[PDB]
């Protein structure tokens, strides 16, 4: 649905045709200016950042499983005449519609009693997800993945592609797949009885030397040799596919561009009237087109063990029946055609869509993981209580959906109650540790994560203990449309920070909520903070993350009692465009504004601008 | 976008359509006069400066690296051919103030002498014709025959720059393709290899009506009204801006010819930019000096013009220096605190100052630079009055030719009922 | 003063220069002027009991 991905966008955003990606990172943000104050009973100190990147990091890489499941027919393209009242077919009518066509006489009866197994095999989901992919293989092609590379890397700890990704090989997106042909055979008109499990679909005129060539890899096995989130291992769709096309089928030309796939498209979703099976494929691919790179070096608890796909079987009955499909289609939705013409206009958009929709699940995933088990609405029962359908099984599009509706809090309304994609929420379920590998820079490291071992010399391969998932992305798009105290995504926002002069400059912060303002708050005018717990004796540090630049409360990696001793006469000045704090005394008062939006997008350490249309 | 660039210049200027541009350095700015009174303790003054010059200078001279990006390389070799005597000489001034120098030498390492004309030797890629029948390159529609002049702007358009003298408008810039396919009913000839800069006009024209690429044309045109002219630094100082160089293709309408058709999707003044920039060309000069002057004032406290204008739109650095008197270090925050004059030092600049005063944006919003048309300082009390604007160019005046600039603009609606605000 | 002048300001006016001067010695700071015309020098500093 393009409707309701376009909505999640930005206002300030206003979006052009063209994006020409050549990296396999990209830092999506916005420009802001700042407006930082300090007040003291001393005086006033005033800062002013003009420009002010806030920036999430998402990549082309991320390990996922294709399976293939059971799932619902859509009934969307078939004649309405056939159709009762209800909505459901009427077999019958079916048999009075076969009679007076063009069919062949000896095959009527036969046919007919096929019908009521055959005429529920409708869901061509699977072949326009694969043939999806293989139009951005084809077109960003070029980009590149190294083996020995920093996947993460925050000064302490360090996460490279060899750690997560074993039985990786170094290769472009193109080299990665060698993909089989599979038969492309002509269906014969005057054949005996139908062949169920061999798929038979439409064709308008000739099938071309190219399209046997598309159709063929489709619907074939999927081995990478790199982990590339558009190549990740599916399996094969069917061994066989029939075309009922009078014109003969051309052999295979062997070699296609971009363009030539999006003609084999058009082609498909026109003659088979199955245009609710595209917009399913082409919200199973906006969940599965880019991951986020993790915000802290512990957020990488999600991307250890492999989420599984969820495709459903090919199955299509077209070929057999051509007089049930013709020009007067039933429909559920009169906007049922919206989603093919926005991408066929528009293909390079889907990028911003799919940005839009991981950003809107791992946000919610962060403060969803924060609820004590022994509640109404809690990690285990929140899909159950907001789906008001009938689905299969509440996976795949379901889950990611309903995370949506509870970030932008909103109605989402699809026709049919489809359940095909990634399932997200796998690592959160199971409830247990996860132990993520690290390679060690400094030997002052286990004093701030909660490693293994407590002295490790440098360039050793240890294990971090993540019990409570942290969140993996910061809300950018969705800033201030519907703000939690807990991320503190406000516009305006301050902290009175009460000390007396008799204190030496040491305050102990016995509140939770505002130590995580006063530690986030002189972040922005460039200060390095470094607390200490009064209880247990760790360490936390302000100075967490280099893309937003705000400190979250899971960054002590600790639940216990709040005592929070900071020593202020150990604050150092770290960025550019700084207030300075020389010696306090008195009641403090920090505070800041937000007061204009420019989008900006950066690649290679350079700026990435868009252009066309 | 030509009615937002336009509204920044000031209400009494309006310039005419042709100017001739016959150097790399263009001052700007008003004669107005000033009526000053003094007051204090021991009496009364009044005095009258009838001609007083406040301008900027304004260069062709910036270090940059690289269907929008097409009509930019189009819009490039226009401009190239156009203002193609420009002179740039290595051994010349950058900035002068009488105690210190800056030349060309530095700020612009490997560079030679060379005309705007011969700084760019462009090479031609491959403009092969779409045959209709076949079921990383672009196809674009065309009117008619594709003319031998036509062929060899395209071919040089889509080509790598390569330039020799440091010039704003022959920046280096990647290769867009290596092929461009053609939807030409009749047959493309082959290319000439010479071009007057009318041809460019006559290719850029057909290029935007087939295709109906209006909205790429606004894109562009703004683009290069940042890149076209680079400031002359008030100060020394103010030269620390311009030492790290500032960094700066697909369509499927000949393929598929049927989804543009007569009654395309749209703003209702979605062609006003094209139908400017084509009657009046030379006008680009003045939008770009109003954009380059409106960010780097406000930068001192790109579309920083709403912060100026006040309207919704829809570590230290090194720099080389020259001594020319003995007496520098003690000015200039100077390496070395003892210096002979000839020698080449370094200076500190750690907090930057700004790079341009106001002359065209001059009194829409008063800062307390302290731009004020009536002020009472405390006492001395001056009225500004009778502004005119004056352009030198080569310690001489510049002269506006050609006719009076008649206004073109389309209203909100055309024949529309209700505003889908969208 | 503007920050194009790096710290240096130019009193025209005698009235107001002594007013700075003198409220500066009340925050405990030591100015040492120097006259452009003459060459001499004068400090706030000239006194140890107003």
């Amino acid at each position: 649905m393009s409707s309701l991905l376009n909505s999640l966008l930005p206002e300030y955003f206003k979006p052009k045709t063209n994006l020409n990606i050549n990296s396999s990172r990209v830092q999506y943000g916005f420009n802001a200016r700042i407006d930082m104050q300090y007040e003291d009973d001393s005086g006033t100190r005033k800062g002013s950042r003009p420009n002010a990147f806030m920036s999430n990091t998402v990549a082309f890489i991320g390990n996922y499983e294709g399976i293939i499941v059971d799932d619902i027919p859509i009934l969307d393209g078939l004649r309405a005449d056939i159709f009762d009242t209800h909505g459901d077919l009427d077999m019958g009518l079916v048999e009075d519609a076969l009679s007076k066509s063009t069919m062949i006489r000896r095959n009527v009866p036969t046919y007919t009693a096929y019908a009521s197994e055959l005429l529920y095999k409708r869901n061509l989901t699977s072949l326009f997800y694969n043939m999806l992919r293989l139009y951005y293989i084809k077109k960003w092609g070029s980009i590149k993945y190294e083996k020995d590379a920093i996947f993460y890397d925050n000064g302490h700890a360090c996460l490279l592609n060899r750690q997560l990704f074993p039985k990786s090989r170094d290769a472009s997106l193109e080299s990665s797949l060698s993909l089989p042909e599979a038969e492309i055979a002509m269906l014969d008109p005057g054949l005996e009885f139908p062949e169920e499990d061999v798929p038979a679909i439409l064709w308008h005129g000739r099938v071309s030397s190219r399209a046997t060539c598309i159709l063929g890899q489709a619907c074939s096995e999927f081995a990478p040799l790199a982990p590339f989130s558009i190549a990740h291992y599916s399996p094969q769709l069917t061994r066989k596919l029939f075309v009922n096309a009078p014109a003969g089928i051309e052999p295979s030309s062997g070699r296609y561009t971009h363009e030539d796939v999006k003609d084999a498209i058009t082609i498909l979703v026109s003659a088979n009237q199955a245009y609710t099976d595209f917009e399913a494929a082409y919200l199973m691919l906006a969940q599965t087109l880019v991951s986020p790179v993790p915000r802290t070096a512990e957020a990488s608890a999600w991307f250890i063990n492999a989420g599984m796909v969820n495709m459903p079987t090919l199955s299509c009955a077209n070929g057999y029946y051509p007089a049930l499909t013709n020009v007067n289609p039933y429909h559920r939705l009169d906007t049922w055609k919206d989603t093919l013409n926005h991408w066929v206009a528009y293909p390079d958009m889907l990028f911003y869509h799919s940005v839009a929709m991981i950003e809107s699940c791992y946000v919610e995933l962060g403060n969803v993981a924060r609820v004590s088990d022994s509640d109404a609405i809690n990690k285990y029962t929140f899909t159950e209580l907001s789906v008001q359908g009938r689905p299969v099984m509440n996976r795949g599009i379901i889950v990611d959906l309903t995370l949506v509706a509870m970030r932008t809090g909103r109605e989402i309304s699809l026709p049919y109650p489809v359940s095909c994609g990634l399932t997200r929420t796998d690592a959160l379920l199971q409830g247990t540790e996860i132990h993520v590998p690290v390679v060690v820079k400094d030997i002052d490291m286990p004093q701030y994560y909660n490693a293994i071992d407590k002295d490790v010399i440098e360039g050793q391969e240890t294990v971090i203990k993540v019990k409570q998932l942290p969140p993996a992305m910061y809300p950018i798009y969705t800033y201030g449309i519907n703000t939690t105290e807990f991320y503190s995504d406000h516009f305006e926002d301050q902290v009175q920070v009460e000390m007396a002069p008799i204190d030496n400059g040491k305050a102990v912060f016995n509140d939770a909520r505002k130590f995580s303002k006063f530690m986030s708050i002189m972040r922005m005018m460039g200060n390095d903070v470094t607390a200490t717990d009064l209880v247990t004796g760790r360490k936390v540090s302000n100075w967490a993350d280099n893309s937003s630049g705000r400190f979250l409360y899971t960054d002590v990696k600790y639940e216990g009692q709040t005592a929070f001793l900071v020593d202020m006469d150990t604050v150092k000045a770290r960025d550019h465009c700084w207030v300075s704090i020389v010696d306090p005394n008195g009641t403090m008062n920090l505070s800041y504004k937000m007061t204009n939006f420019r989008a900006a997008m950066f690649s290679r350490n350079k700026p990435l601008y868009m252009t066309g249309g």
